[PDB]
Order: C-alpha cells, then sequence, then structure tokens
C-alpha cells in the first residue's frame, strides 16, 4: 500500500483508550522540536488538513533537561490554563536553545511577563491545583505510551507518526507528507 504500518507510522501494540484524537509531545530542550515549531510549523499544517470535529493536543515532557525540564512542563501547564500557548512557545524555545537565557524557573517566568501575562496571574496559575492536575495529565499521557523520545505524535491513541520514514530533501514536501499521513490515520 502507499501508507504502510512500519513506514510512515507504527502501530502501538498496546492501544491507549480514551486518548486525545491528535496528541503531540515535545520538549523545549528538544532540537527537532525547535525545527518542528519554528521552521516547519508541523502543528499548524496538520491542523489545516485535519477534518471537522478533530481537536489537537500538545504536551510537554519531563525526561529532557532535568530540573528545568520539569519546570517547563509546569510552565506549559500554566500556558494551557491561561490560553497563552501561542505567545510563549517561540520565546521559550529561543530562550532555551537559541539565546540560552532560560536557566531557572525565574527566567521562564520572565518570558511570560515579557509576553504580557501579569506576575500575579502567572504566580497564581503556577501554584494552582488546576495546573497541578494539568501537569498530571501531561505526565499520564506520556506514561500511557511509555514515551522515551520527542517530537512524537499519536493518532487516536493507536498510531504513532514515523518521520524517519519520509524524505527530507525538501522541507515543504516533508511537512505535507507528515500532515497527509496524520489525515490518513485520522480517517482510518
Amino acid at each position: 500500500a502507499q501508507y504502510e504500518d512500519g513506514k510512515q507510522y507504527t502501530t502501538l501494540e498496546k492501544p491507549v483508550a480514551g486518548a486525545p484524537q491528535v496528541l503531540e509531545f515535545f520538549s523545549f530542550f528538544c532540537p527537532h522540536c525547535y525545527q518542528f515549531e519554528e521552521v516547519l510549523h508541523i502543528s499548524d499544517n496538520v491542523k489545516k488538513k485535519l477534518p471537522e470535529g478533530v481537536k489537537m493536543t500538545k504536551y510537554h515532557v519531563n525526561f529532557m533537561g532535568g530540573d528545568l525540564g520539569k519546570d517547563l512542563t509546569q510552565a506549559w501547564a500554566v500556558a494551557m490554563a491561561l490560553g497563552v500557548e501561542d505567545k510563549v512557545t517561540v520565546p521559550l524555545f529561543e530562550g532555551v536553545q537559541k539565546t540560552q537565557t532560560i536557566r531557572s524557573a525565574s527566567d521562564i517566568r520572565d518570558v511570560f511577563i515579557n509576553a504580557g501575562i501579569k506576575g500575579e496571574e502567572y504566580d497564581a496559575a503556577w501554584n494552582s491545583f488546576v495546573v497541578k492536575s494539568l501537569v498530571a495529565q501531561q505526565e499520564k499521557a506520556a506514561a500511557d505510551v511509555q514515551l522515551r523520545g520527542v517530537p512524537a505524535m499519536f493518532v487516536n491513541g493507536k498510531y504513532q507518526l514515523n518521520p524517519q520514514g519520509m524524505d527530507t530533501s525538501n522541507m515543504d514536501v516533508f511537512v505535507q507528507q507528515y500532515a497527509d499521513t496524520v489525515k490518513y490515520l485520522s480517517e482510518k
């Protein structure tokens, strides 16, 4: 076939019930994640090709960058709770990987302040049990698929995208193949 298990995707031997339709994992420490966000805009091109009725979920992971890695997962929870993902994603990536000015939880906070979120609102969110439970969700979703690498995308908790099985001559063509693959899997 044109799409083949083990080539553009793999099947989880242990399907995850009740999983989000399109579930993406990343880390601000993850160099291909940076490319995926800044250069390729994968998440955005996937959405443009997804059906009607399909929600997209994106979670941060703990296993990169030790203590700061965990801070970043909590910060991403704050971003989801406040609905400010699209304002902090780029400065967090650049602060961690480009300028390397994110070295503590306080520096993470600075990124949110500079993006216009008020200190009070940030600190209240950061310490909230709503964010606590949002951190729990991120961990449990990653735990469900025993995740040891990012970037990763899973469709309906049973298929996992396999970008190594796609040509990277052309960045545009790679993205469309990736997105078309998500669409196919979606309709599966």
